[PDB]
């Protein structure tokens, strides 16, 4: 059998977001939370927002991002302060 070039499952095509096979051709779509640096996807800096937490510090992480609040505290996984 033979199927149509994929395009976005090579690796220099998204590599890492949600393509939509076309027939001569595709569409990368980065999930929320990640972009596209003109292939290659992947997550952004979340913490160039400012301290997501509330005070602490804000730290890069993937879905979302990390932080370190006033030690003492219990953060999440890639939500906030808490
Ligand atoms: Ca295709
Ligand atoms: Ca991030």
């Amino acid at each position: 059998s033979a199927v149509d070039m994929d395009e976005c499952k090579e690796p220099d095509v998204c590599k890492h977001g949600q393509c939509i096979n076309t027939d001569g051709s595709y569409r990368c779509e980065c999930p929320f939370g990640y972009i596209l640096a003109g292939n290659e996807c992947v997550d952004t800096d979340e913490c160039s927002v400012g301290n997501p937490c509330g005070n602490g510090t804000c730290k890069n992480v993937i879905g979302g991002f990390e932080c370190t609040c006033e030690e003492g505290f219990e953060p999440g996984p890639m939500m906030t302060c808490e």
